[PDB]
């Protein structure tokens, strides 16, 4: 497969956003897979809705936590998932808005557990999810270059890796861009189950 590639390259991914003081990764980083898939099969750049699944998605909680399974099988019981324009997001749970099904996904497959190679074959096709123990201070200070730790392996983070280069991963946060490198942070491959347990629970999103 190609040495790199980077889906923001291809106009496949979104400006970066901010999920703000509310624990939505799962949102983010889900509704971020999903706006990809649909620009690479349809042509089409539109930002999604996370507020949607933090609102209408009681399998997962709001801002107190969520799950990649579940929001992906939301979205696809649904039936489809709304702009960002039309269902703001507000960094706050709220009650279930009725909304507009702009964009739909058939399903959402695994990547095999702690196989880097799994995962370069995945994003290779699209940005895929992932849960990185984002615990660590130097993670949370990190402001620039090839991040290689320290980190656990304690998944409690959600982000999507849109893309790789010989040694790293090109992961988007949900935390504006005023975060390392405007948004984005590079993340060493180093195998096993990788950097902060990044190739732990990866998975993406299919549309037929
Ligand atoms: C695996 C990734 C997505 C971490 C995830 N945590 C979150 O969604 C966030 O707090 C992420 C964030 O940056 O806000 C998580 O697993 N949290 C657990 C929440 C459990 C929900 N509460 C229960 N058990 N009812």
């Amino acid at each position: 497969l190609p040495e790199q590639i980077d889906w923001r390259k291809k106009g496949a991914v979104t400006p970066v956003k901010n999920q703000g003081k509310c624990g939505s990764c799962w949102a983010f980083s889900t509704v971020s897979t999903v706006e990809s898939i649909n620009q690479i099969r349809t042509g089409n750049l539109i930002s999604l809705s996370e507020q949607q699944l933090v609102d209408c998605n009681k399998k997962n909680h709001g801002c107190k936590g969520g799950a990649f399974v579940y929001a992906y099988q939301y979205i696809i019981d649904n039936g489809g998932i709304d702009t960002e324009a039309n269902y703001p997001y507000k960094a706050v749970q709220g009650p279930c808005r009725a909304a507009k099904k702009v964009v739909r996904i058939d399903g959402y497959k695994g990547v095999p557990h702690c196989n880097e190679n799994a995962l370069k074959k995945a994003v290779a096709s699209q940005p895929s999810v992932v849960a990185i123990d984002a615990s660590s201070k130097q993670f949370q200070h990190y402001k620039s270059g090839i991040f290689s730790g320290p980190c656990g392996t304690k998944l409690n983070h959600g982000v999507v890796i849109v893309g790789y280069w010989k040694d790293y991963w090109i992961v988007r946060n949900s935390w504006g861009r005023y975060w390392g490198e405007q948004g984005y942070i590079r993340m060493k491959r180093v195998g096993g189950c990788g950097l902060c347990g990044i190739a732990r629970l990866p998975y993406y999103p299919t549309k037929a």
